[PDB]
């Protein structure tokens, strides 16, 4: 259940193993 999970390429809240943070902004992203 990590798709749809918020994040940030700031490293602070990557994501679950083998999910990656995909960036939505010019920070901000969501797991994908």
């Amino acid at each position: 259940g990590c798709a749809g999970k918020s994040c940030n390429i700031l490293g602070s809240d990557p994501c679950d193993a083998g999910c990656f943070c995909l960036p939505v902004g010019i920070v901000a992203g969501v797991c994908v």
